[PDB]
């Protein structure tokens, strides 16, 4: 079977590759290991749910490049229910708010709050998105995991375990597992703290009518029988003229170029001919990905909108199985639904319960945070561990622990003879994200169109214009906000005046 | 085609489990990628060198199967030259010394120093063998990287240096990139500080006459045909009555049961049907192995013994390029050399240069460290950078990051379905060398007798007797090593 590039992955940047390269006049072929595409997205449908995204789902103001490739496929997005209060649950109990952050009182914690947010985000400006190992101190930073810069950062309590429910739920992973200056470039590759965190103005503010696995799949519509599902690569040959990639179920593709789409860990999977360079060999064995069961619990109404709550809980404490979740119920308001993350150790710990135990876990959990006996009366459920996924090996993304990003990160999307990488992982803006597997997966496809002279060189990286539909609030900071003391930048003060 | 047992994997440890069922009377197969057997072990032979090791080589005592096997297989060791001063080179100058380790003056940095190993070893004393995640602290030392204790412990530079040299050079990785959990049991699982960094009565006392790569070698001899080289497992099929294994040159082999043997994280090589457990499916994603440069630089004569020196040199500093060396002369006196190893980072950042630039700056070095230049004359030099190796991954082994073997630990040596696990990464003595390789190899191929009803549950674990060639002598310590006090102790009488 011959070609002019081959595709390995069907997910989100794979699909968006070949499409990209179909439309240039090259003829592509995508290889998928799995009998449907998609990827870290998958939407299933029954009547019970009508349909319910398992995997990735919410998009957001900045993600230009997923809202543009959704929109020309037909399809629409929606607001995640925001309208009533958000909860902070610490300590055994709920305190209901507005805005961005529950508010904190006590003015020294406040400060050290404060200073938390200021200073990642100061820390984020170090470091350039495109390469994080030139920031200055790139290496004191990555040779120091998440905990570490946490224990020496936070002067209260309140603000490490705030930082560390962040951190648990922005990377699926635990503050001791990962690098710091990797966290640090993660949260900054995505516009910030705010930009990360929040649903109106933020990464979570919307979600596709119909489910996202509709984008991979009228992909895989305009390809045709270019797609061939249950083909999983195991070989890849380039000591040739062309290059051979080989299947399980037995069949060669010849090509002139292969873009690899998965996640970079998974690149183990194939075998290859010569074997990759040695910074590459190593730096596959070094690249987990996070662990995370995403549950939906099913109600007969949205019966927390009537007290006021939109759905939206922080739940700390060793006890909650889910630390965050949100209102999942349809635009159309029927399909009542909450929507929980099971994170990081929880998710390894929560898997040896049965489907019934954890939905038993998740009903008492949620009616002691809404102080709402309705909890406990689902009317259906649905979860997917991802860690059980032998051709994802987890979600939502790939973590770096200590000293890997400085050692080995030039590497990720360097091109080996013929392969260019894409997914993903490779995205400098919402890398982690949907958004960043559309970046990868066109960037790589024009690596190709580079290198077969189709293109100039400028071209490679293309910038894209705002979506018109999803507008961008700027990211904005008080006065106060920009010059409070940090806890020992007042306590310095107060020594000075004492002289 | 047809058999008892597919081992995967023809390093010690497949060859070991392989051996023991075939002298039971089993039929097995063993699967090997490379045109060799050996895996992380390799005799390079040659008119300039003879024979010479350039992956595991090191024998001592305490490594009572490893001894047994090659002594079975006709085997011999000799002892590594230690018979003059050792050095520690440290700020540009040379420290001659005898014993363990290299003197301290400065009367807080000998408290320093001594602290630094006692705790060690007291830490080590709290953390079973056998199962790492049940010491009583394990989240706690589980959580930190060694960097962070070395940290918290060190109150001086100069042992936070030696700590570190010491980290590096005994699990080739950064002291930021690994657990403090994992990296005490790997010392405590070894015999302890005293133990593992000898020579003399310790883990680098001795060679294999000829080279450590005719263990398997010889095995392979013994096998014969049973033994297939270059054939890469890609797929193994548990959902039939029989196990079936594929490889990479299309070939199908059936079996009743399978050993894998090879380090975990190349189990992600392997396409498995049913998918594996979820525990397993990221343990081996999360297991990544160390970064290595092995090389050994050829003279005419051993001219370092001239100077009263042995050859051993502890080299601190960002600029060598290596950290540590032993005397790789012959028994006979001839084909005199000195072995070194281009550790963690440095390995990463050498790796650029050519062969005959690596070998400038070592020959550089040397002349340096032991004052002579006829450092600067070498008749030959070998090297293997492990870090290139497909079928390896690294080497000397695989080292835990931070918060890995208190969650997935304990799937490591756990059975799924019909496939059991060797590989020296399952072994709980000298786990990480050629002695846990055979332990790890012929446990899992005991556990399929047992699971076969050829021999009861007792004997899936079996003690070694210890070697008669190589005996063990007692570790000791002295009075003040014991009691001298650390450093916030002698504060705290303040
Ligand atoms: C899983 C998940 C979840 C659960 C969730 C989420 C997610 C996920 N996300 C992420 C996404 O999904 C991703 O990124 C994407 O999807 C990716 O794409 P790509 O790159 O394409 O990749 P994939 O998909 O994986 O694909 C691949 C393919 O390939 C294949 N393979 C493999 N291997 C092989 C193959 N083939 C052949 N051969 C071989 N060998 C496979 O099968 C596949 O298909 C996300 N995203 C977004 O965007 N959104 C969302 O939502 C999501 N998610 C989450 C989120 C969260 N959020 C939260 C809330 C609150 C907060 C947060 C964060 C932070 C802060 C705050
Ligand atoms: C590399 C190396 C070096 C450089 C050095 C050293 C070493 C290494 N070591 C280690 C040893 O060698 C080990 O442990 C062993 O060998 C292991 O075994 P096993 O377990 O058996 O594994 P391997 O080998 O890898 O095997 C595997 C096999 O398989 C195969 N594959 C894969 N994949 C696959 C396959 N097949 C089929 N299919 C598939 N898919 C491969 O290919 C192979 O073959 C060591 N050891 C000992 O014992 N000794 C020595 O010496 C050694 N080394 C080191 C040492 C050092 N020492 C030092 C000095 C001073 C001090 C120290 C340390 C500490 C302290 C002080
Ligand atoms: C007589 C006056 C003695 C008071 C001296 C106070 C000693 C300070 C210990 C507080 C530790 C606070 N954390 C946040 C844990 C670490 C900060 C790291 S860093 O010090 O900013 O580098
Ligand atoms: C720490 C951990 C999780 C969090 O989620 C929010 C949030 N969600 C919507 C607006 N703010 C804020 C926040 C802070
Ligand atoms: C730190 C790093 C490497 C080291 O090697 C020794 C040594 N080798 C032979 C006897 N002691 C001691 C030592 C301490």
């Amino acid at each position: 079977n011959k070609c002019d590039v081959v595709v390995v992955g069907g997910g989100i940047s794979g699909m968006a590759a070949a499409k990209l390269l179909h439309d240039s006049g090259l003829n592509v072929v995508v290889l998928e290991a799995r009998d449907r595409v998609g990827g870290r997205t998958y939407t299933l449908r029954n009547q019970k749910v009508k349909y319910v995204d398992l995997g990735g789902s919410y998009v957001g103001p900045t993600q230009n490049r997923i809202l543009r490739l959704a929109k020309e496929l037909g399809l629409e997005t929606y607001k995640v229910n925001e309208v009533e209060r958000l909860i902070h649950h610490v300590k055994g109990k709920s305190y209901p708010f507005r805005g961005p952050f529950p508010p904190v009182w006590n003015p020294i914690t406040y400060l050290d709050h404060n200073n938390f947010w200021r200073t990642m985000d100061d820390m984020g400006r170090e470091i350039p998105s495109d390469a994080p190992w030139k920031a200055p101190l790139a290496e004191e930073w990555d040779n120091m995991t998440m905990k570490e810069l946490l224990d020496k950062l936070c002067w209260t309590e309140s603000a490490k375990q705030l930082a560390t429910l962040f951190v648990n739920l922005c990377v699926t992973a635990e503050t001791h597992e990962v690098s710091a200056l990797w966290f640090l470039w993660y949260v900054k590759q995505c516009g910030g703290t705010t930009r990360i965190i929040s649903t109106t103005n933020g990464g979570q503010e919307r979600k596709f009518v119909g489910g996202s696995g509709q984008v991979s799949e009228r992909i895989m519509d305009l390809l045709g029988d270019r797609v061939k599902l249950e083909r999983p690569v195991i070989y890849i040959d380039q000591t040739r003229e062309n290059v051979l990639v080989e299947t399980l179920n037995h069949e060669m593709y010849e090509a002139k170029y292969v873009i690899s789409a998965i996640p970079p860990t998974l690149g183990m999977k194939i075998h290859f001919n010569p074997p990759l360079p040695m910074m590459r060999n190593q730096m596959i064995t070094r690249v987990p990905l996070g662990s995370v069961i995403k549950c939906i619990v099913y109600y007969k109404e949205p019966f927390w909108r009537k007290k006021d709550y939109c759905g939206t809980m922080i739940i700390d404490g060793e006890e909650a199985p889910v630390a965050y979740t949100l209102d999942d119920t349809k635009p159309e308001g029927n399909y009542a639904a909450i929507m929980g993350f099971i994170l990081a150790h929880k998710a390894r710990k929560l898997a040896r319960l049965t489907k019934e135990e954890r939905l038993k876990k998740l009903c008492e959990l949620y009616a002691k945070v809404l102080g709402s006996l309705e909890a406990l009366e689902p009317v259906h459920y649905e979860e997917k561990n991802w860690c059980e996924e032998q051709y994802s090996g987890g979600c939502y993304t790939t973590y770096f622990p200590p000293g890997i990003l400085t050692q080995y990160g030039r590497v990720l999307r360097q091109p080996v003879d013929r392969i260019y990488f894409a997914g993903t992982e490779t995205a400098t803006h919402w890398s982690g994200y949907m958004e960043g597997a559309v970046e990868a997966g066109e960037r790589a496809a024009r690596e190709i169109l580079h290198a077969m002279g189709k293109i100039p060189e400028d071209e490679i990286w293309q910038s894209e214009p705002e979506s018109v539909d999803v507008p961008a609030q700027p990211i904005t900071t008080t006065f106060l906000e920009r010059h409070l003391p940090s806890v020992p930048g007042l306590l310095r003060l107060i020594g000075l005046t004492t002289i």
